[PDB]
């Protein structure tokens, strides 16, 4: 599990994207990019060969949930394990998510530590 992946992070809130970044930093990974919406996201994942995708759901360009079914869709991109973080928790919201084929699932607000329990068991 390489510290060493090249991690997408999309969220249309710079802060969240950046405190991100650190507490990805404080586990070990620093090779990090971001994007502030899905719209925007796409055209990055589409030729920047990505290891990982971490995305917020409340976007307004394209709502993270689309973001995730294009990448399932593109032939290029559908191998891509993406985590998604939640603005807000419920149920029928995580189904519908997981049944797009996300691979973990984690809500805020969240720790380094809730996060490494999120990561080690992607890559599961
Ligand atoms: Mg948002």
């Amino acid at each position: 599990a390489n510290k060493n992946m090249k991690i997408l992070i999309v969220d249309d809130f710079s802060t969240m994207r950046r405190i991100v970044k650190n507490l990805l930093r404080d586990l070990g990974f620093n090779n990090t990019q971001e994007a502030d919406d899905g719209l925007t996201a796409l055209p990055m994942l589409k030729k920047g060969d990505f290891d990982f995708v971490v995305t917020d759901w409340n976007m307004p360009g394209m709502q993270g949930i689309d973001l995730l079914k294009n990448i399932r869709a593109d032939e290029e991109l559908k191998h891509l394990p993406v985590l998604m973080i939640t603005a807000e928790a419920k149920r029928e919201q995580i189904i519908e998510a997981a049944q797009a084929g996300v691979n973990g699932y984690i809500v805020k607000p969240f720790t380094a530590a809730t996060l490494k329990e999120k990561l080690d068991k992607i890559f599961e």
